[PDB]
């Protein structure tokens, strides 16, 4: 399924090229402009432990997830990943624990040394 496809086919978008964040564009967006650091960003997402079935979904809360880009309000993989996305794009991310919740994890939702998968739709973004 989706996680294995990102392992096999995803682009490494880390600076270090450690395969810590892998991305596939699943639907192309429009802009030739990505959000910049500090921007207010609006997304829908579905997220799960890479080995794991049950998703966490913004849809469950009946509203978009909103955060300021590059301010560490989200895991590092999101600050890296969403900075590469255009408005309307849907991307898949597969994330090693170094770019997510590391050795400590974040219980009870995330255990130690967890790989995460996300599908993210970039809905909108506005400058600070
Ligand atoms: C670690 O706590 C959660 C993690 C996630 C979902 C949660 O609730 C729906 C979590 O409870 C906290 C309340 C909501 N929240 C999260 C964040 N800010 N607010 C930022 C920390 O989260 C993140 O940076 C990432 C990316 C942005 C969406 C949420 N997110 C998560 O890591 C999810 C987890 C995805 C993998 C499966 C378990 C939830």
């Amino acid at each position: 399924g989706a996680p294995a496809t990102v392992t096999e086919q995803g682009e490494d978008i880390t600076s270090k090229k450690d395969r810590g964040v892998l991305k596939i564009v699943k639907r192309v967006g429009n802009g030739e402009e990505t959000p910049m650091i500090g921007d207010k960003v609006y997304v829908h997402y579905k997220g799960k432990l890479s080995n794991g079935k049950k998703f966490d979904s913004s849809h469950d809360r009946n509203e978009p997830f909103v955060f300021s880009l590059g301010k560490g309000q989200v895991i590092k993989a999101w600050d890296i990943g969403v900075a590469t996305m255009k408005k309307g794009e849907i991307a898949h991310l597969l994330i090693k624990p170094e770019y997510a919740y590391g050795s400590a994890g974040s219980l009870p939702k995330i255990p130690s040394n967890a790989t995460l998968f996300f599908e993210i739709e970039l809905l909108d973004f506005k400058g600070e």
